[PDB]
DNA sequence: AGCTGCCAAGCACCAG
DNA sequence: CTGGTGCATGGCAGCT
């Protein structure tokens, strides 16, 4: 009652689940905090049932809360970034731990996926790149120094963890890292001279190790993510492009929702990492392209088999951590049994990279056979109770089970002997913890129980008895069952000793298999959805013949209107007039997604695409202050290799201010930055730009008025727009006729000056 | 699939399927012994929803029947989970006696828990109404009716068009919505929770009239002012039928219905309710709302009333003057009254349970506690000079007789349920004391028998006990049980003990048990009798709770007016608003820096203000605070200014800026009058430069020329600052800002005339746009300024 | 104080 | 017809 307080002092920053019979119960500010986060009641007490702790842990873990469980003492802790149990994770989403800190120079950043051992490090130069890395990686738990000056970056996030500055010390970090990987220096990983990144990585690794209190043999590498390697996209751009998340917070009507028909959870997670990290290096890209074309035919044969491999990545983490439960080993075995078939289907594929994926996939004949012999066809969830080791694997175990079954058989025949011998049809032998084995007669017959029967328990409508004969065989049964259970466990632990020396090759296999899932999926998508392989050019350019928006074309059952685009150094900017209504916005967004998909190595939705090198993609599409802030970010960071998409800036202030800013932005983008730009606008005055300056041109969307409506066509045409539609839309909407007549008069007089 | 005709089924499932056929779309809890049972798909869904095992009930012919269930004593926890997810549940109980039934015992559905018909304290939120509504659409309009079942408040309206109806659904936010099958305007209603499609015949007018008249004890509905209102009666008739089928008892707290006419209140459109953040902020939460600031009531029933008032400003001048006078009269009495009023609690909802015959012992206890506060309240209120307050004091009643009854009937802190007894107090019923006397000369008797028999046998482990399964016993340990009297009759054997019975203990077992059941039966009969004695006074009781709720509300507005520095507004004959040193009641309490008070002068000669000023300058706030001040004035409340004079307002419209803007605008243009307050916040969107502005201009014209509404017109279009020149009624005001050096300061002060200039370039500059780009845009701007 | 397993009260089922 | 057995979740006896 009183001894909760002292144990809450031991871990004050973490929710304290306190065992109390059938529930775990929280008090003080833990009670308040848990009641609001879990839709359960306050009293200051709260509670959850034992049978569904893991179901409530996972929701608290999902919202950034660590949880200490007190069984007395704190015997378990789960932190949001360091879980690896399947019950606590989402199958198709990464769950990362991260660490951030700040020099007078710049930022250091590390992420770890504790289930795959995927360990990354980076060194963002400034505020904006740092924020872009946080949105992209979206860590479930975020370690930061007490020192941290730029709290604006992390303030709102879940799972913040304030750490002392000495956890970020260079030399401790190097030593910890060199020890984890078994190296003398980090040159082999290309991070030796990246001290900011390393300091973050040393804090992260220390915190991971302290949460597990176990070696982490699956974390054998770290890699550095350099800015120049990827197409940079800021938070706002990422969100607007609706890559994995839609604007409304969901996962549907998203690029992932269309491109992601992978068949294994590890493949779905890898695909989403690729979509969020397009790379500038055409070499990787052409190689992915070639794989996708080469696998076109083999797709229907590959995917059903690949689905049976399952989430080998996360199973392997539990092997590494030595928490892998029997059905984990059963599914690892099930995946090993897919490998030969997969190897046979891939043998033909004329593709150097598919053949490398084929080798790296491996076979593991020995381990397949080991687990075939070692474990039954479908074992229970836990080793705990046995019935998991297969008969014929250990001579000793088969013998103990035989002695148990033979004692148990004698007792069933004892039941039949005592029964027909006494003439009592209700007579039977049962078993429970309180009495072990007993003979049960019903009340009504119990008064004819033989006098040698020692009564031990009266029930409402039966009596139970023991005899020495019954207790003798109980001993045989329980001591046999008991040694067999201890043997099962020791044999199971030994499977871990035999499996674990092949961990490195096994992680290489699950990675290959995950990649194969991604590429085989993208191949099925390209072939299915009528995509085409884009080509790369030396100079900045985008030439698209009949491009579509990859999401909108699947998601609406209206025909989708494909469109050209021609951007070069000689034609760098299009001023897009006409109604928007989603037509311009869709056209600009589909441009960015074709760029993104090209630079992920996927085929693209078009008859043809040629595309030059892109460093960054900016899409300001969707207060005045925020439009202007995002515009400011484009004008400070865009280059002649950037793709810029602006959506009618100037809205939200005066006509002349709005037009002056738009004109000065359009001109800056065209003559100073020279970025490749689609500048959507409502200002007809801006269509005079092509005649004042080189490299700019007018396109537009039009609309046809028929019947009692107006069809907003989505066809992009050359030249400026020569009609507006605000008044036509107001008329349809029921604005009184006399008001529109007056608006039309007013419109003519305002426009006739300009 | 098995052909499961009637004859193929067992008597149990014959009975169950007849019952389920009367509740085909909703879960049925079927009482079978100690369990509520669900079958077939109900079992599978219950299993998913409630987290319970899906099992089977064996069958000799045909298929095995899917089953899930809960023991009867756990039912309330399970109904709560279901009601939270908007599920309805038919509760079916056993009526007959199994011992005198050859076949299955008789079973009826005795209630149906649905999201809008709950009245139990654990299933509701203290400070939020939970309404059942019904909606109906005509060739020409809407019928709508609401019921708060846990108060009896029954309302009827006839919104004339789509937007009024939308605004009504937003204001009332029904937890359950019964609608007619031929409803055409589904956009109003889909994606609403607790949606219940109903057959047309449930909205038939003669049936409605007939049921409502039957319910109220009347021949016609003339005295209620709804005889006139068949569109509304149809919705009300459906509602009343639903209420009666869910509760399956009489509903004597539903003694009245009232029509809500357009003219009796200020109709706020949907955008206005949202944009003023009355009880919900613009991100769905309750923080930083008008209610969060104004609502320091001390009773749940008063909290709800205050929110209903905030949502329905009244236009009756007399009612408003009375509330205003109450607020001034009571200002010194707030610190005294509030701690007492708090102790009354939620008498409203308790009397609902009383009416429903559902009230638990702690309900009658709290009702008794409330009666005990009435004397102290009467005394505090006699001194207060105010006819309205004295009217409430009298309405509040005293109920000395019923207070006395509950003090004699029930113990001080009774248990949660009457099921286990221990509720009725000593001395109230002599037959009950007489029965208690027997099952109580009990543990004194059993200790005596225990010591007597231990000392007589000389067996020192001998104890006396009870066990629900085997009854009373004499226990002796295993090692001493071979020494027990030969008289001792073996009753129950255990591992290390043996339990026995003797005739004297068996007789004492029979007398204690038959008398414990007799005492419980009589308690239950006396407690049901408590209802029969309270119920005849239900009308006055309901009026007392209403008074207490109003008192709570008004006392609160007094305290708020004092603490937050509000003054009494005055009303005038003609449309107009005159504010001196007015403030946004909510923004001024959250801002960490002083609030800049601002004037307003609207009148029939000065009825439209074009408001300019920079982005972040305070235009929206100024417009909102105007509406909030009107709103508070028209609930009787004092108001956040130094002085306010305001004429009659029929309706507040808001448009805060594609087909939706233009449709909303048209609605304002078709339905505004010279008595309407209209807030247009930066409207006018088109596809080209002037397209949208031209519409805003023509719209302003129509508002000034034809409608003559009091209109506040925030705009970024400088071209509209020319409107005063061209049209009577229109004037320019602006929010002051100063540009010193390289930067803008926002003064937040309204001044007459057009702003000096627009400030988009400066705002863009402040947002980080490169200096080089701001230089070039200034150059372009001066080209444009040289045109005119 | 923890863990296991009987029992509630209707009804149908199942062998004899 | 008889005398037995199954059957959800939660209460708590009975054993440790
Ligand atoms: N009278 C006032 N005194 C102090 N601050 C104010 C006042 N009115 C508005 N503000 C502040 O200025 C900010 C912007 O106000 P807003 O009405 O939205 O300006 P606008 O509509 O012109 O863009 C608000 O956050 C509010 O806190
Ligand atoms: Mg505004």
């Amino acid at each position: 009652m009183q001894q909760y307080l002292r144990l809450k002092a031991q871990h004050p920053e973490i929710l304290l689940f306190y065992r109390m019979g059938d529930f775990y119960e929280l008090f003080y500010d833990d009670a308040k905090r848990a009641s609001q986060l879990l839709d359960i009641s306050l009293t200051p007490m709260a509670g959850i049932p034992y049978h569904a702790v893991e179901n409530y842990l996972a929701k608290l873990v999902n919202q950034g809360e660590s949880v200490a469980i007190c069984e007395r003492k704190v015997v378990r802790i789960v932190t949001p970034g360091t879980i690896s149990d399947e019950a606590l994770l989402q199958e198709r989403q990464d769950n990362l731990l991260a660490a951030i800190w700040q020099d007078s120079k710049g930022f250091g950043y590390a992420t770890l996926d504790i289930s795959s051992g995927r360990f990354r490090l980076s060194e963002p130069a400034d505020r904006e790149t740092m924020a872009a890395e946080l949105q992209r990686t979206n860590p479930a738990e975020l370690l930061y120094a007490e020192d941290f000056a730029e709290m604006s970056l992390i303030e709102g996030r879940r799972g913040l963890r304030r750490r002392p500055l000495w956890e970020f010390e260079i030399d401790t970090a190097r030593q910890q890292l060199n020890l984890q990987f078994g190296t003398r220096d980090l040159v082999g990983f290309g991070v030796e001279n990246a001290p900011r990144g390393l300091c973050a990585a040393g804090c992260l690794l220390q915190y991971a190790k302290d949460t597990q209190r176990t070696t982490l043999p699956h974390i054998r590498s770290i890699t550095m993510e350099r800015e120049q390697d990827s197409i940079i996209m800021d938070a706002a751009t990422r969100r607007n492009l609706e890559i994995t998340q839609n604007l409304a917070g969901g996962a549907e009507n998203t690029l992932a929702s269309v491109l992601d028909c992978t068949v294994t959870p590890m493949g779905s997670r890898m695909l989403k990492r690729w979509l969020h990290m397009p790379v500038r290096d055409t070499r990787v890209l052409l190689e992915r392209q070639q794989t996708i074309g080469a696998l076109q035919d083999f797709t229907a044969g590959l995917q059903p088999v690949l689905r049976q491999v399952g989430d080998l990545e996360r199973i392997l983490a539990r092997l590494a951590l030595r928490t892998a439960r029997p059905r984990d080993l059963a599914r690892m075995r099930h995946a090993f049994q897919q490998l030969p078939e997969l190897r046979a289907q891939l043998e033909t594929v004329d593709s150097a990279p598919v053949q490398a994926l084929r080798e790296k996939m491996g076979e593991f004949a020995e381990l397949r056979d080991l687990l075939e012999r070692a474990i039954i066809d479908t074992p229970p969830v836990l080793v705990r109770d046995g019935g998991v080791i297969a008969s014929g694997y250990n001579e000793e175990l088969d013998e103990w089970r035989a002695l148990a079954d033979g004692a148990t058989d004698y007792l069933e025949r004892l039941e039949v002997r005592e029964r027909e011998r006494t003439g009592l049809d209700t007579l039977k032998v049962g078993f429970n913890a309180v009495h072990g084995y007993y003979i049960q007669i019903s009340r009504g017959q119990s008064h004819l129980a033989p006098i040698n029967y020692m009564r031990r328990q009266t029930l409402k409508n039966a009596e139970r008895y023991i005899i020495p004969e019954l207790k003798e065989y109980e001993d045989k049964v329980l001591t046999s069952k008991g040694k067999a259970l201890a043997l099962e466990k020791q044999l199971y632990e030994e499977l871990f000793d035999l499996l674990l020396p092949h961990l490195e090759a096994l992680q290489q296999s699950a990675s290959a298999l995950a990649e194969l899932d991604v590429l085989v999926n993208l191949a099925e998508r390209a072939y299915t959805l009528n995509y085409t392989c884009p080509t790369f050019i030396d100079k900045p350019g985008i030439r698209i013949t009949e491009g579509r928006h990859p999401v909108v074309e699947q998601v609406l059952n209206e025909p989708f209107i494909a469109n050209p685009l021609n951007l070069s150094p000689q034609r760098r900017m299009l001023i897009i007039t006409g109604p928007n209504m989603g037509g311009k916005s869709t056209y600009m967004r589909q441009t960015a997604l074709i760029a993104l998909m090209a630079y992920i190595g996927s085929y693209v939705p078009a008859q043809k695409v040629e595309i030059g090198p892109i460093d960054r993609i900016f899409t300001r599409v969707g207060t005045f202050m925020v439009e202007m802030t995002e515009t400011a970010n484009i004008l400070h960071n865009a280059t002649e290799y950037s793709l810029v998409l602006m959506d009618e800036i100037g809205r939200g202030t005066s006509t002349y201010d709005g037009l002056s800013l738009a004109w000065a932005c359009a001109e800056n983008l065209a003559n100073k930055i020279k970025a490749l730009t689609l500048f959507a606008t409502h200002y007809f005055e801006l269509t005079q730009l092509p005649e004042k300056m080189e490299g700019v041109a007018n396109v537009h969307l039009d609309a046809l008025e028929h019947g009692d409506t107006i069809a907003f066509m989505h066809s992009v045409q050359d030249g400026a727009a020569s009609k507006s539609y605000g008044l036509a839309v107001a008329a349809l909407a029921g604005v009184p006729k006399e008001v529109i007549k007056r608006a039309r008069q007013k419109l003519r007089e305002l426009e006739s000056i300009s």
